[PDB]
């Protein structure tokens, strides 16, 4: 108080911060408190069940909040917010059971080393759950819908084997504003919801995380907005690591906001997700370990960019991220379904085998980009052409092999343009080829070898197949 | 537990025993660094209080321990006979006032599986303090680190012994490359799911304690650059101004080298090429040797050497193949000097050569390689 004295907090919304405790602004008087099987019910409409504030080292077992009065939640004897906790480092909640209406449990600020084990938190049904407005939450969380567990301001409670039911948002977690401190830790959550109603399971704001999936979960009914994860403004240095087993049924994995990918698949057991689920937004995946697929399928007519693309029955639609996707899952080939797959800006092609009845087209004067060594093969495609730009722009100094066994038309441009001091081998097999020069370079000498085996080629350049910036190692024509 | 010298000590048979949510703290860290552990393995001779000590084959499971104000959070020794006894710590919450600490995990002759929870630190001594200290862990041992590193910079690892055993298993490094230090890179055995595009070198201002993967914290020597690039999948090496030198044969990763620095092999040493791919020196202030052949190739895989800078091997060769090799050498502009561009120690090595510069030893245009090399192409 102003005079210097202290008054017990009676304000319902108040919770002490670590700062408050350091400022002398707050002094906790909560120690040596132990709870075993306490059952707490409230009249409908009561704001908060339990305020676990300043309870460092305090413990709980079988704390049970809320009554399953009946089907209508508006008249059920449970609180809007089950539990609100802060300044409780080292506290332990064993087998906590909460029946809530708006928010299950909220953990804010200092809770270092605190654990919540085998919690069973559930909204009493999901009826109108999507309309509940979170009461205690981080500023970055502006969506409407009930939230089973909310965590922010640097709280890093360990969640072990929680069972979360009937929630719009299973977990909403924000890292500390200043440095993204506060790891989101959930080990094997058992997530379920009637009629598959759900918005997100893990809504992560400015944070890192380590989550192990237990083969249990789902994503909501909205074909566009609902996803297991939503990564909002997670920093470039953050990582949201996913381990374990994906749900049996198809789900949409991730959506987000922000300029940095942070999701990591760490030996994640994908089950049949490639065939029945969706990645959602590939942009947010940072890296993949121990998850491989042989082929990436593209369908410019019937594809869907929400798909993983690694299963033939669920191809993606555009070429934008094909290099990224092949790098992530180590794909050995790309299959182009019938139709023209097109780009309007410079796009990287992975060094793999391209096959299928589709065609590749570079429009708006764009070029396909080769940024890695290896062999790029176009086999039996309906052709590849550009509307004016060079077909392949090489920006790697590593050995590049280009193997075209389909029709090739670069018009007045080159099939290959080396932007560096390159090392390229190009080989055209049958079909046809057209270009002003097969291989060229922007400057300082590029070594190349060439084989052109087709009668349908620009015969006028047989004697001079490459520009002056390219020196030939071999030339097999005629 | 509130203690003065040692919090808890676990010895010999404790199979399947568990210690969950332990809260162990010294009552403050004043003079904590002067405590002498009472019950400890013979291999632990350091001075300082120890929160948890384990040895003689004890393998207690520590789940979410909270450890405070300790010089040493954990001291663990594997069994003397066969290194039996896995050190298991899941999500430790480690803190200490004033950042005072010596080591969090002091591991002797053992393996370990540790998951970090984004909480921790390393001591104030810029040379000796480190999260891990691996003492004589055997070749077959693995000390695996998963989870999130602390937010603030820390020195990750130091050790004694001849075998690297640390493993970064998808470890979330945060901003450690920029604000922290690896400490002693020798002790890292392998890395999974952690990458960096560029390794930075600075022979004048660099510090070998650094990771080297962030431009503001470059390393200093060339000794471990191949190992670092292999570990983190770096695509290039940036040489800050000054001469980066070796005095013993040292391997160079097959990547793009850039920057104003120069490369120099002294004491008759050579740069080693032990992997296929393309080694590119682009725009450097030059590469030269004081007498040894410049690049010694010991791999039979296709090797491309792309030099776009000044090259001077003096009376020696630019490339010497120690095996039956397959090499493509291309010198671009600048200048090149040597007695032969490529040579081989024995039974024929195939090679392709391109030299585009007027400043070269014209006298060997007609015989650019020794007798043990057969040319696939020659563009001069
Ligand atoms: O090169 C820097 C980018 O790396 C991308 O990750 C790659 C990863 O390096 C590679 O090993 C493989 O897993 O493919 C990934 C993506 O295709 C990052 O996603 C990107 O952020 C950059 O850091
Ligand atoms: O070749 C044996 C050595 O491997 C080194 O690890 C390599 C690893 O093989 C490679 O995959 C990548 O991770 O680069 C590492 C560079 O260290 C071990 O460190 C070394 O002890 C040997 O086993």
């Amino acid at each position: 108080q102003p005079d210097g004295s202290y008054k017990l907090n009676k304000d319902v919304d108040y919770y002490p911060t670590g700062l408050d405790i350091d400022n002398g602004d707050a002094i906790t008087c909560a120690r040596k408190i132990d709870i075993n099987n306490l059952n707490l019910i409230t009249a409908p409409g009561v704001k908060v069940g339990v305020k676990w504030i300043g309870g460092a080292g305090c413990t709980t077992k079988g704390l049970s909040i809320g009554e399953n009065t009946g089907s209508d939640i508006t008249t059920a004897r449970l609180p809007r917010v089950g539990l609100l906790q802060s300044a409780s480092w080292g506290s332990i909640h064993e087998n906590l059971r909460i029946l809530y209406k708006t928010q299950g449990a909220v953990f804010i600020d200092s809770n270092g080393g605190a654990a919540v084990n085998n919690a069973y938190i559930s909204r009493l049904g999901n009826t109108n759950g999507e309309l509940e407005q979170a009461v205690y939450k981080p500023a970055g969380f502006t969506e409407v819908g009930d939230v089973a567990v909310t965590q922010f301001a640097g709280s890093e409670v360990k969640f072990n084997s929680p069972i979360i039911e009937q929630a719009s948002f299973d977990f909403v977690h924000a890292g500390r504003d200043t440095d993204s401190y506060g790891l989101f830790m959930v080990d094997k959550p058992h997530i379920e919801s009637s009629g598959g109603k759900k918005k997100h399971s893990f809504y992560l704001i400015n944070t890192s995380s380590n989550v192990t999936l237990s083969g249990v979960g789902l994503s909501g009914q909205d074909p566009d907005l609902d996803s297991m994860y939503f990564l909002k403004n997670c920093p470039e240095t953050a990582r949201n690591v996913v381990r374990g087993q994906m749900p049996i049924s198809g789900v949409k994995l991730v959506r987000g906001t922000g300029n940095y990918p942070t999701l990591v698949l760490d030996c994640t057991n994908m089950g049949s997700q490639f065939q029945f689920g969706e990645v959602g937004d590939i942009f947010y995946i940072k890296d993949v370990v121990g998850v491989k697929a042989d082929t990436l399928y593209i369908d410019p007519v019937n594809g869907n960019n929400y798909n993983w693309g690694t299963n033939g029955t669920k191809p993606i639609r555009e070429l934008t991220n094909i290099a990224k996707i092949c790098q992530l899952f180590r794909c050995k080939s790309v299959y182009l379904n019938a139709g023209e797959s097109v780009i309007t800006s410079n796009t990287e092609l992975p060094m793999v085998v391209f096959e299928g009845p589709g065609s590749l087209k570079a429009n708006s004067g764009s070029s396909f980009l080769i940024k890695a060594g290896g062999t790029l093969s176009l086999i039996g495609l309906s052709g590849i052409s550009t509307d004016g730009g060079h077909m392949f722009r090489v920006s790697t100094v590593e050995k590049v092999n280009i193997h075209t066994n389909c029709s090739v038309n670069a018009g007045a441009a080159y099939v290959v343009l080396s932007e560096v001091q390159g090392n390229i081998e190009y080989r055209q097999l049958f079909y046809s080829v057209n270009c002003s020069k097969y291989i060229g370079a922007t400057a300082g000498q590029t070594i190349a070898g060439i084989m052109v085996k087709t009668a349908t080629r620009p015969t006028g350049i047989d004697a001079a197949p490459v520009d002056g910036n390219v020196s030939l190692t071999y030339k097999i024509i005629e």
